[PDB]
């Protein structure tokens, strides 16, 4: 039984937009949850967004968790943009609203609750795990069923 909840997560996509998909691996209690599933019309971006979402939404307490990722754009997020885009109210200098902005959001929430451990792994030098998210996220991109309801080629 592990003292922290691991999470590792990562997302595809075939086009911009395209169909995509995300997988991502969750230690919990004494489980290993695999949640995975592929979107018609989708970004690479939002994909990373929705794995992290996904998983940490499943936690019912407060817990300590540690997420590892590759995800550049989630790297960037976090430790770059976020606090900016909260100050401003989610806009942009040109006062439009941040793009993904509804999973920044719906992720800043999920984040809120718990104590926080990211670990920014090399997309060559992850563990088993990273490269099973991987996988996952390839194998939905290819088989969608869910519709990705936020996105926009817009705002």
């Amino acid at each position: 039984m592990l003292k922290q909840v691991e999470i590792f997560t990562d997302g595809s996509c075939l086009g911009n937009p395209g169909p995509g998909g995300y997988g991502a691996i969750l230690r919990y209690r004494g489980r290993e949850k695999t949640f995975s599933a592929g979107y018609t019309r989708t970004t690479n971006n939002r994909m990373q967004l929705m794995a992290a979402i996904v998983a940490l939404e499943a936690l019912k307490e407060h817990c300590e968790v540690i997420l590892s990722t590759d995800s550049q754009y989630v790297r960037q997020g976090i430790t770059q943009w976020i606090h900016n885009w909260k100050k401003r109210g989610w806009k942009t200098a040109d006062k439009k609203p941040v793009k993904n902005v509804d999973l920044w959001q719906r992720l800043d929430a999920a984040l809120g609750q718990h104590q926080i451990k990211w670990e920014w792994v090399k997309g060559h030098a992850g563990h088993p795990e990273n490269e099973r998210c991987d996988e996952l996220a390839r194998a939905a991109a290819m088989n969608p069923t869910l519709e990705d309801t936020g996105y926009q080629v817009e705002v």
